This record gives structure tokens, C-alpha cells and sequence, in this order.
């Protein structure tokens, strides 16, 4: 199996979200990743891309079969990731103590949104219910409007998943020393709180307020925002430094000396005013133009349909053709242990045949 | 040092955004981080968060001496970090293949926006530049408006630096079968790809749309937004599966026979309607305590400043006092070896020093 997780064994109990997330990326760096549904499921192949890179395998963990058959597994492996709510493995059988039993090396990874005790622990919940709670969702979208959810962005994937990778793997390292497993518990309202670390510490200093939408990152600011180009679609303007801000009004045809400064925020609304009107007189495509190869920071906003045509992303072979849809290649990269392209969702597997294999 | 990452030596090649967020949360784990800036940028202690659990040294590495001390480091380091353009380290005389001279066991670690090579791959960038070429920002904010960034989470930390990690950790692991270091190229266009591989999954089975605010998860579905209460304030709600809506609607006080079915999207504008009148006859409070222990999905939606007084914040003591403020404490958390609160960042230290205590 190709790339630098080549010969590490994961078993996913299925769920949904930030565990699968997960699972798919250790799928696709090369581990080898084991995933148990329920019989009451799989009606076929799955169509769900983010399924790629498995084994799938069917068993009923209520019963004392499942349970023995997936303990066997589990002795067999390196990392345990499950998403249910705090308790679920436990009353299964499938718990960390249960587990330190038949594998005491057992990186034994725990998904959820609220974390593993505390008020909340039992609540059904979503990626928008945790950032609502730590000042992230209130901190997006206009000023002028209700906050907006970032997708599922920032808390099931930035601040969920991709924090019980970090746990997976920083536990792992840890097991080189010490021989031994242990418990990651990996919370989407802690996870997304070290995501959005910078906020917290510019609050601190003064460089950050509450106030939605009045901030140098969060659209408040004209140089870092979306416009409306002639043609209704739109480019994003990142300019924050004085030589690339200076570089995007040349290319817009501004003057300098005829706008109020860049940071004098109680002139923001003439300085929108004009930035608006300018960008408006060509189409997106004009601007792209013009701004390419330039260090001015302004770029098209491409919806998903459009990102194949893109020639950076083309280049690159940041995506890849899969059963009616581009899909994303893995990331990050390496230099000497790449990674594959993912192999698509396969029919379910026997368990039987799979602790054979693993032997 | 505590925590899972204790032993494992980083050197931090100083910038902004991403790498930093990285060589952070190495730290917050226990790793042991030393991080280059230049003399001109240092003056005090610094008062930026993002620069906790770090020892701080300042060298020219433009000159002969800096650029020797630096290797020396490097030399004992198992880990480099830098977010420069290509180019630039290897200019320097820092580059990977200088690198690997003094330390073939060196993960070499490469934080861009664009990657390494192609036709983007030298132009300045900010997270909403990364965002918009990859389908991404389009995707985000109500579909009468322009898109807008949120925040900086999505390319910077949620596909950036937290792939970084991923990179970092899983060359480590690598390393251990191998006996030698590579280079990992994490690129936040790449990254935050994958970071939404959700959303291109759900767009090849025809679940997805390119509309803004049309979707399930972008705030155009009733059941999966933020609403005004009475008083102002906000509520998010994230009832998904029906008998989480089921469970809302009867909070609510609203009879599910009278309303439009909760996934015919011809009426959701008329379903909206329905539930915004509702949210708005009581405060956020009101709802918050309507809803505690349901399953309903509802939360309040707490801004910035409220964060310190919610008790799942409290009791999980996701977060602890510093400095300026409050900070999230490290994520994710490990039973055995736990990491400890951060250390503040401290003044600068000589670069010899380090070396003592390194070798
Ligand atoms: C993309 C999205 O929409 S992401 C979802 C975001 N939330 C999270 O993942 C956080 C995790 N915590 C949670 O809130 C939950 O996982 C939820 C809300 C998503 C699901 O809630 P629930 O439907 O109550 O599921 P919960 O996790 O509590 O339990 C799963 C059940 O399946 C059972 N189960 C699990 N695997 C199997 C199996 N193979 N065979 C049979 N039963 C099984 C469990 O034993 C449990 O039954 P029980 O609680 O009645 O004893
Ligand atoms: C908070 C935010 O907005 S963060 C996200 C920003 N985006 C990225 O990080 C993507 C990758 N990085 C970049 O694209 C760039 O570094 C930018 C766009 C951020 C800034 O562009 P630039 O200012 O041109 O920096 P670039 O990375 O090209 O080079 C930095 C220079 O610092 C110099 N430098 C670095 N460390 C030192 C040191 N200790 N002493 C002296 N000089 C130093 C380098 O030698 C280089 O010099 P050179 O190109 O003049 O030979």
C-alpha cells in the first residue's frame, strides 16, 4: 500500500462526520482501514466517496458473535476510531478498558462533538451546535445579518477530524517510547477552539472585537473581502500588506492619492464605496487576467463545477477523476513515500477473510 | 515536558499563519520547539498566544553565522518547519537537500498556500485567495449576498497548518520503519480540499449544488441555521435526522401536521417562515433552557466574550486564563499522557544555549 502510513491498522466502528473523515485520511497516506456497519446497511456498493480507501465489513455488535469477531479485530490492529456518544462502545463490549484487555498498544480514538463527560456530553448535536457554543459560528458572516454557517468546515472537519489525526498520530509516536496504547478524546468544541487560536489571541491584544463583520478578517475590512464583478460573479481580495495593496489598486486603476488610507477604519465605507465601483466595471475573468502572476492578492472565486478548468489545480493533479465526479487527492504530499490515487468503495468484505490477512 | 509528543525536537523557521498554528500545537502536545525569527522583528516578550510552548532565538540567517547556528540546530532537530515561497529556504542555504547532508532523519515540512511548483506557485496569498480558487468561498454565505470568508479557519488552520501536522506526524511514523526523514509539501489549496471532500461527494450523487444557500449544510436548509430570538441574540439549530426535528418542533410549541415536510425544499422559504416567527416570541436564554438535555439540536449561539460563563465550557475547562485572556487549552487530550497548560511565551534565548541543552 503506498505512501508513509504503509503497514498501520485502523478499525473504524462507522459513523458519520468527523470519524470517516478521518479514517479516509489515514486510508489514503496508506494505512490499512478496516470499517464495521451494521448489517442494516450496505444495500450494495457505496456511492460515498468518503468511503475510499477501506475494507468494509458487516456485524451485528449487539450480538455475541459481532462482538467477539470485532474484539479479534481490534486485537490485531493499532488504532480503534469511534464516533457514538460517550458510553455506546462501553455498553457494546468495545470499550478502551475491554479493549486494554486483548491489545494493551491500542491507540483508542474517541470522535464527538461535546467531548467525553460534562452537561452536554449526551446531547445529539451537529458541526453548527459546537461552534455555537465557543464564539465561532457568531463571529461569521455580515455584520448586518444573523451569523452563517462556515459548511460543516470548522468544526466536524477542521476542529473534529483532523484533530483525531493529530491525536492518532501524536499518540503513536508516543507508543515508540513506551510500548504502550492510550485514549485520544478528540472534541469538535475543544478541536475548534485551537482552530481559531489566532482570534482568542488578537482579542487579547485589542485586534479583535465581538462586533460580526467589523474585523480585519471577517469581511469587515475592503482589502479582505469578495466583490461583484460586471458579470455577477465574484473575486476575493486578500491584500493585507501595504506592497500587495498597492499592487491591486494599480491593477484596478486607482489612484492612491485619491482614496482614504488602507487602515483608517472610520473611512472604510467611502473606501468600499470605490473599491466596489472598480471592481464592478469588468466581468471576474477580466480581473483574473490582469491580477495573474501578481502580488496583488486577488483571485477568481470559482464554484465547485468550474475548479476542473482551473490551470493551477489542473497542474498540480489536486483532484482526480472518480465514478461521475472530480474527487480531492490526498494531502499533504511526500517526497519519498507519495501517496496513491484512493482506491474507489469495494463491495463488503467477510471478516473472517480479513483477520486471515491479518494473520 | 508533558504530553505525547515529549522528545520530539522541532525547529520553527519563523512566519505567519499556518506554520505558526503548527509549531503550536507540537508544542501544546509536548514537543520541544525552537523557533528562528530575525533580529529586527524582536523586541519585548512577545504578546501573541499562537507563540506559547516555544523557546524563542533570533539570527541573521543571511549571514555566514546565522546561517551555520541554524544548521547545527537543524543537525539535531527532528522536524523543520517553514512557510516561505519555494525558493526561499533553498536560497538561504536551508533548502531539503542541505538539510539532509546534516540529517537524513530531518521531516522536512513545507507550509504554502499554492504548493511547490506550477503556475500559482510564486504569486503573495492570503486563506481567501486559497479558498476561492478551489470551489470553497463560493460556496459560503446567503445566495442573495456575496460569498464571505470565514474567517481565516478554513485554508490557514483547517487546511493548512492542520494538515501540516497530519504530514509531520505521519512522516514520523514512517521514519520509525525506514530510518530516514522526507519532505512533506502541505499546500492549504490541497488541504482544504480534502478538508471539504464532504461536499464533493455529496455533489457526485446529486446532493449537492454550486447554488449558494441551497444546500443542507450552507444555511439554506430551516433546520440547519441560525434564527433571531426575541431579544437579538441567536440560536442555532442542527436537527437533521427527523426525530431530532421532531423533538424542536415540539419545543417550540409547533404542531408538526400544520408545517410544510422538512426536506421538501420548494417550501423551505415558507417552512423558514414559519420557524423564524417562532424563535423570535422568546430570548436566546429562554431557548437554551427549553432545550438542555434535548436532543433537538438547539444551542445558543454565544459570542466570543460569553464564552468563559457556559459550564460545558467551565467544567471540560476547555480554556484557561492567560496573559490577555483566555486561551484554548491544547486538543486533542490523551488519557495517559496528558499534555499541561502552555507555557506563556517567554524572552528571547541565545542559540548557543539551545544547543547545550541539545548537543
Ligand atoms: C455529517 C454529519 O451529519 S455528522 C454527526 C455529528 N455528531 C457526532 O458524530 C458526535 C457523536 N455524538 C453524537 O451526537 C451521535 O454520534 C449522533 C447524534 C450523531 C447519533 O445519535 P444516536 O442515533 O443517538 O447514536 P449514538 O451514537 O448515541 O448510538 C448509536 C447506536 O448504534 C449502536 N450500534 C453501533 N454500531 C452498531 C452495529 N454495528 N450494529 C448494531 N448497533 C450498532 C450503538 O450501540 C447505539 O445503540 P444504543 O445507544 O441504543 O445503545
Ligand atoms: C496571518 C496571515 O495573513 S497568513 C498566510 C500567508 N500565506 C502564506 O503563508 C503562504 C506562503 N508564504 C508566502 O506566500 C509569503 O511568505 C507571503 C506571501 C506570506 C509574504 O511574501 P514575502 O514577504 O515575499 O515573503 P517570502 O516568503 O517570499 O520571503 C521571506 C523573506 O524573509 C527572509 N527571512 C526569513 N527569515 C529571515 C531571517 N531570520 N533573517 C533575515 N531574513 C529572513 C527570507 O530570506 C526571504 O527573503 P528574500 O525573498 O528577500 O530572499
Amino acid at each position: 500500500m503506498a505512501g508513509p502510513l504503509s503497514g498501520l491498522r485502523v478499525v473504524e466502528l462507522a459513523g458519520i462526520g468527523p470519524g470517516p473523515h478521518a479514517a479516509m485520511i489515514l486510508g489514503d497516506l496508506g494505512a490499512d482501514v478496516v470499517r464495521i456497519d451494521r448489517p442494516s446497511s450496505v444495500d450494495g456498493i457505496s456511492r460515498d466517496a468518503m468511503l475510499r480507501n477501506r475494507r468494509i465489513v458487516t456485524a451485528d455488535l449487539k450480538s455475541d458473535q459481532g462482538l467477539e469477531l470485532a474484539l479479534k479485530l481490534i486485537a490485531k490492529a493499532d488504532v480503534l476510531i469511534e464516533g457514538y456518544r460517550p458510553g455506546v462502545t462501553e455498553r457494546l463490549g468495545l470499550g478502551p478498558e475491554e479493549c486494554a484487555k486483548v491489545n494493551d498498544r491500542l491507540i483508542y480514538a474517541r470522535m464527538t462533538g461535546w467531548g467525553q463527560t460534562g452537561p452536554r456530553s449526551q446531547q445529539a448535536g451537529h458541526d453548527i451546535n459546537y461552534i455555537s457554543l465557543n464564539g465561532i459560528l457568531h463571529a461569521i458572516g455580515r455584520g448586518d445579518e444573523r451569523p452563517v454557517p462556515p459548511l460543516n468546515l470548522v468544526g466536524d472537519f477542521g476542529g473534529g477530524s483532523m484533530f483525531l489525526l493529530v491525536g492518532i498520530l501524536a499518540a503513536l509516536w508516543e507508543r515508540q517510547s513506551s510500548g504502550k496504547g492510550q485514549v485520544v478524546d478528540a472534541a469538535m468544541v475543544d478541536g475548534s477552539s485551537v482552530l481559531i487560536q489566532m482570534m482568542w489571541a488578537m482579542r487579547a491584544t485589542g485586534m479583535w472585537t465581538d462586533t460580526r463583520g467589523a474585523n480585519m478578517l471577517d469581511g469587515g475590512a475592503p482589502y479582505y473581502d469578495t466583490y461583484e464583478c460586471a458579470d455577477g460573479r465574484y473575486v476575493a481580495v486578500g491584500a493585507i500588506e501595504p506592497q500587495f495593496y498597492a499592487a491591486m489598486l494599480a491593477g484596478l486603476g486607482l489612484d492612491a492619492a485619491e482614496l482614504p488610507p488602507q487602515n483608517d477604519r472610520a473611512r472604510w465605507p467611502e473606501l468600499r464605496a470605490l473599491l466596489t465601483e472598480a471592481f464592478a466595471s469588468h466581468d471576474r475573468d477580466h480581473w483574473g487576467a490582469v491580477f495573474a502572476n501578481s502580488d496583488a492578492c486577488v483571485t477568481p472565486v470559482l464554484a465547485f463545477g468550474e475548479v476542473h478548468n482551473e490551470p493551477h489545480i489542473i497542474e498540480r493533479n489536486t483532484f482526480y477523476e472518480a465514478n461521475g465526479g472530480w474527487q480531492p487527492m490526498p494531502a499533504p504530499r511526500f517526497s519519498r513515500t507519495a501517496s496513491s490515487q484512493p482506491r474507489p468503495p469495494a463491495a463488503t468484505i467477510d471478516i473472517e477473510a480479513v483477520l486471515t490477512d491479518w494473520d
